[PDB]
RNA sequence: CUCGGGGGGGCCGGGCCACCCCUCCCACGGCGCGACCGCUGGGGCGGACUGUCCAGUGCGCCCCGGGCGGGUCGCGCCGUC
């Protein structure tokens, strides 16, 4: 009788991100930096 | 002027360049300023993340400032057998 399809009306929404984002080259630099500091400061204070 | 023959100056108008002053546009080069593009420390808000010391790193919007680079445009001055 009725074959056709109504498509489900759009509807705009509050921009929600719902995964992180990449990394820039500047944070994944400064974490290894962070990562070295921590290391050789606790090498010293073990000692 | 020289022995009819021979040698010269010419005839009067216009514009132009030299001389002395200003003056329009264009081209090229330089200097300075300005506008916009435009390369690139500080502050505020929001948010995401990192570090085996509380510290640190991007991102979104806004407000400034410096170093000083180029381009487009517009001026002002200088130079050009």
């Amino acid at each position: 009788e009725n074959p056709v399809y109504e498509k489900k009306p759009k509807r705009e929404v509050k921009k929600k991100r719902w995964n992180r984002p990449k990394m820039s080259l500047a944070q994944k630099k400064d974490r290894v930096a962070q990562k070295k500091a921590s290391f050789l400061r606790a090498q010293e204070r073990a000692a």
